[PDB]
């Protein structure tokens, strides 16, 4: 009967390049959304995104080695070290075999995909870099990190669009509990603010277009939302078995108590008005954690700020809490952070964790006027202290109707 | 204490468009490798691949719906139905919630990525299809299928390069055993025979170049190998809990008894001469299944026909079997099939299953002269009947040193 605890964090976000700086900015209702400079956004309908500011990996990645990896991989490795360091774990020949990784990404190396295709179109297969495949494939963060640290235990990479982070974190926990691993670095990495990332989700009409105020673009549940905002970043947490952590007196941020998955079985890029999918996922985590919706102090919504998106998640909240629907805090970090896709669920697992450490729940900024019949506490504009909140739940939903929820318990 | 059994198969391969036709061709030492016609391979160093012959989904996918999906997705859905049908399962409002999917792919919609980028480069973000994202992202087979069948249980998509199939099948089993699901469709789909797929792996010098004899190109363990051969296809199996299958008198092909994962922690696109990684993975499945290397009648090698690739897997065999190293049958379907990447481990989980049903183990064709110090039974040129083989093991290894092995038990 093994328990999984969190003994390390690390992250890179549009509002900070450390876990602490990122948390501080989120609690301080800071936006990270900005105008895109790295490419001509003239032809683009959306000209902004939550970018990672002044990213530097020189200390961690040999620029000779950087040539072999998309930014998403770069982002992920940097956030992985952060967490490896913050864990204090020392991998030993006796260890390696029982320390693994579960780290994916929604879209992968778009950047380098684009470079290599441009290259091919211009000068043929000759120009296609020898590093094309290993520099853009989704499981590369797992591979670089496992190597860098001599990790030899289980290594997997779940690519479930926006649900990725939650899935990897959840499946890492499962791996540990099952007995396959003792420690697992898990999370996601994404850097889809590229012509194909921006143009592509804009072609789907899924992006915000509020270019006169990029800062106000992300407004989950607000009556004025017009689609999500793109965000780059990486979120990683070190998960480990209770006794293995204790026996080494690791700093322990929390306990991963429940994990729930569901499927919408409705539409490829959209949820039932019903919110049936999200409920089942929340529903299953609760049954996994073995607690009740009443005990959930804060819900880090999937809330991407898309019209149908936000409404459906709300439906699921009511449905799941019913009574305590109005008494529960629910917010979207996406109001400041943007949508980190493959990394969203990872960075939000961290927020959901830090909210328990600090007994503070970050705001859903930009929430001027809510949707009508909403009875919920969307924790609008300004952060909000909480008292005896012992469990926080994290939601992440993805294209394909693949949903997932994680439950974190204090201590 | 839940057992996972296989109650459905389906697949599309360079040697067949059904499970049975594919098996027949493999046992008959048939190659599927052919010259590529769908694009100018003049500039290309490798001009052949194992392609899916005369693929037709009209019956299953509305060509209006086909516009929204890369071939890999198409391939996967077609093989998924096959398996859904062959299971005989009837999803009911009482069911849906306990039937999920675990289906990934190594590289995803390269084809459509290429089309959309070409499009953008030629006429701007305006031409980027609204279906870019949902038509190329790796978890789309999971999403279409879950919808098509009303599946609402857990849905995940492991993208671990060549290891994908084994991971999804393994994690689907885990999901079931854990109690999260009752039935799970799992496998992988890949259609990377594209300019970027061919040019890209060729840029890495990882592909064969034997264009005068595409049929002889795939030659695992042969002294003359010069890299792997690319293959398109999809492999899907319906996994389910013993009692749930029985209670419905499902046809049961086998029992999934063990699942092992490991990490090379060595090099991004290569294994230790040592084969340390593969051993650990085989090693863990054995401990998971709770049996010994002696009991493994046949090993479906990862054996991709790359110089270092094949040698390292052999090292791991000796290391793992030691004594019974010479008494165990080990082959590579890749000698006829090619490398199906994300689908390799799925289609090979099926072979490994059919080998137990038919007590026949398919050949490693093209194995004219083996590497020297090889003591192993690579099951060269011609198939080979077996007697009381009760367990077969399936190996799949991927870029990033992510390895995995599955163990199947008769009945
Ligand atoms: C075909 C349509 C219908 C349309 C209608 C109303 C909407 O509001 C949006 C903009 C998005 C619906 C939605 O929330 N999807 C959704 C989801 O199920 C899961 C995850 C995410 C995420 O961002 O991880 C997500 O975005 C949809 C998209 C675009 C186009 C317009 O599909
Ligand atoms: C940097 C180098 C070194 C090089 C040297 C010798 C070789 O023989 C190859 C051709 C491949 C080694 C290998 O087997 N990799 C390998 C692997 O670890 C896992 C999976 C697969 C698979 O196909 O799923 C795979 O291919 C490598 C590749 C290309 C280049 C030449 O890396």
């Amino acid at each position: 009967k093994r328990r999984v605890v969190v003994t390390g964090l690390g992250m890179l976000s549009p509002v900070g390049n450390t876990v602490e700086s990122t948390w501080k900015a989120l609690l301080a209702g800071q936006s990270g959304i900005s105008l895109i400079d790295h490419f001509d956004t003239s032809a683009y309908a959306t000209k902004f995104a939550g970018l990672v500011k002044d990213f530097n990996c020189e200390d961690i990645i040999s620029r000779k080695e950087q040539r072999k990896m998309d930014a998403f991989i770069q982002y992920g490795i940097v956030a992985g070290v952060q967490a490896m360091q913050d864990s204090g774990l020392e991998i030993t020949e006796e260890n390696a075999t029982r320390i693994g990784a579960a780290i994916g990404s929604g879209i992968g190396g778009l950047g380098l995909i684009e470079e290599n295709h441009t290259s091919l179109m211009n000068g043929g297969p000759r120009k296609i870099s020898p590093f094309f495949v290993p520099s853009t494939i989704v499981n590369m963060v797992a591979g670089h990190l496992t190597i860098m640290y001599g990790l030899r235990g289980p290594s997997i990479s779940i690519a479930t669009a926006a649900t990725s982070g939650v899935h990897n974190i959840g499946h890492a926990a499962r791996i540990i509990a099952y007995g396959d691993a003792d420690v697992m670095v898990a999370g996601g990495a994404e850097k889809a603010s590229t012509p194909l990332g921006v143009g592509g989700f804009g072609a789907a009409r899924a992006l915000s277009t509020r270019n006169d105020n990029p800062q106000a673009a992300s407004r989950p549940w607000d009556k004025e939302r017009d689609g999500f905002v793109l965000g780059d970043g990486a979120g990683m947490l070190v998960l480990e078995e209770y006794e293995h952590a204790k026996k080494r007196g690791a700093k322990i941020y929390a306990e991963l108590v429940g994990f729930g998955m569901s499927s919408d079985a409705y539409h490829m890029t959209s949820p039932p008005e019903n919110g049936a999918g999200a409920a089942l996922a929340m529903a299953n985590a609760l049954r996994d954690a073995g607690i009740e919706a009443s005990q959930i102090g804060y819900v880090n919504a999937h809330g991407t700020s898309t019209p149908a998106g936000d409404k459906a998640e709300a439906q699921a909240v009511k449905t799941i809490f019913g009574e305590a629907a109005s008494r529960v805090l629910v917010s979207s970090t996406k109001s400041m952070t943007g949508h980190l896709l493959g990394a969203a669920g990872a960075v939000e697992s961290i927020y959901s964790i830090l909210a328990l450490r600090d007994q503070a729940v970050p705001p859903t900024i930009n929430l001027d006027n809510p949707d009508e019949g909403c009875d919920l506490d969307f924790v609008p504009h300004e952060a909000r202290q909480v008292s005896g909140m012992e469990y926080t739940l994290c939601n992440s939903f993805g294209f394909g109707g693949t949903n997932g929820s994680l439950i974190f318990k204090k201590i």
